RNA sequence: AAA
C-alpha cells in the first residue's frame, strides 16, 4: 500500500493548498472555527474515494504530511488553519 | 465534486 498511500497522501495535500483553498468554498464551508473537517468527509471526495476505501490508508497516508495536522477524527491545514473557515 |  506505500504506492497508493503517496498517491492519497499528495492528493490531500492538494485539497488543502492555498491554491485550491482560495476557491474550495465548499471545503471551506464545512470547516468548523479552527479548520478542522472530518477525515471521513475527505475520504468521500471522488478522487480519493477511487484510490481507496481503507479508512487506516487514509489516515497513514497523512500522519506522512507535513502540510496538514490531525487530531483525533479530524484534519486540517497545519498553517493559519483559522483563516479559512466560511459560514455553512 | 482535483468538492
Amino acid at each position: 500500500q506505500e504506492l497508493l498511500k503517496d498517491y492519497i497522501k499528495r492528493q490531500i495535500e492538494y485539497y488543502f493548498s492555498v491554491d485550491n483553498l482560495e476557491r474550495d468554498f465548499f471545503l471551506r464551508r464545512k470547516m468548523d472555527a479552527d479548520g478542522f473537517l472530518p477525515i471521513t468527509l475527505i475520504a468521500s471526495f471522488h478522487r480519493v474515494q477511487a484510490l481507496t476505501t481503507d479508512i487506516s490508508l487514509i489516515f497513514a497516508a497523512l500522519k506522512d504530511s507535513k502540510v496538514v495536522e490531525i487530531v483525533d477524527e479530524k484534519v486540517r491545514r497545519r498553517e493559519e488553519p483559522e483563516k479559512w473557515p466560511l459560514p455553512p
